[PDB]
């Protein structure tokens, strides 16, 4: 399957090079798999996710998303113009409020929901979680992100958007989770990308178009947009049984295209997700 004038980056992923416009994918798109989005929450009626998101669960007053981050985190792993899984089923965990920022207690409680939740869901091809949130190093936030990935889901996070080792940041921290920086379209790091031994693969994170509240779309960069590449990635590969929860991260760092970065510190890894996808 091939979208013409594809995001830059859904581009990029089914690509050994920059420069083109036209995602390619298996036409199953990670159909029977399931990405939880852990963030502001999902604008689930967005014509853009085609009845296949809901949200599931919230630690607030309502679980709309009045943010947008999540909205777009989601739109990038399984939109139908911006995901990279555009078949998946897509679940939204209100972790954090309408300004974006959530205690760490609330976000343990949504890595713990998920890994029970998903024996409330039909996902036979398998579960993904998409972290695209952040804060300081936490041995509970590792913890929890080291439990999800445990008990069966493959877990995506964020490396962080302060241009430091990731090693002081969580979950990017926890070494059993997959930690995504970011790349830009020139296959550059993106200069606010977080770093380290402790990062596994990059994504497409910079100048990221896809879904938006008031059912729009605009642009965002972060590695918080890195993450919703691999988590769709993960989902689609997963559909294909190309690969598993417990190993997709692994697949994914073996499968990457290598060394195409620049301006990637000496101990990251130069390895950028892709599908390799052959037409
Ligand atoms: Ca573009
Ligand atoms: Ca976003
Ligand atoms: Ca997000
Ligand atoms: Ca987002």
């Amino acid at each position: 399957a091939a979208q013409t004038n594809a995001p830059w980056g859904l581009a990029r992923i089914s690509s050994t090079s920059p420069g083109t416009s036209t995602y390619y994918y298996d036409e199953s798109a990670g159909q029977g798999s399931c990405v939880y989005v852990i963030d502001t929450g999902i604008e689930a009626s967005h014509p853009e996710f085609e009845g296949r998101a809901q949200m599931v669960k919230t630690y607030y007053y309502s679980s709309r998303d009045g943010n947008g981050h999540g909205t777009h985190c989601a739109g990038t792993v399984g939109s139908r113009t911006y995901g990279v899984a555009k078949k998946t089923q897509l679940f939204g965990v209100k972790v954090l409020d309408d300004n974006g920022s959530g205690q760490y207690s609330t976000i343990i409680a949504g890595m713990d929901f998920v890994a029970s939740d998903k024996n409330n869901r039909n996902c036979p091809k398998g579960v993904v979680a998409s972290l695209s949130l952040g804060g300081g190093y936490s041995s509970s936030v590792n913890s929890a992100a080291a439990r999800l990935q445990s008990s069966g889901v493959m877990v995506a996070v964020a490396a962080g958007n302060n241009n430091a080792d990731a090693r002081n940041y969580s979950p990017a921290s926890e070494p059993s989770v997959c930690t995504v920086g970011a790349s830009d379209r020139y296959d550059r790091r993106s200069s606010f990308s977080n770093y380290g031994s402790v990062l596994d693969i990059f994504g497409p994170g910079t100048s990221i178009l896809s879904t938006w509240i008031g059912g729009s779309t605009r642009s965002i960069s972060g590695t918080s947009m890195a993450t919703p590449h691999v988590a769709g990635l993960a989902a689609y590969l997963m559909t294909l049984g190309k690969t598993t929860a417990a190993s997709a991260c692994r697949y994914i760092a073996d499968t990457a295209n290598k060394g195409d970065l620049s301006n990637i510190p000496f101990g990251t890894v130069n390895l950028l997700a892709y599908n390799n996808y052959q037409a």
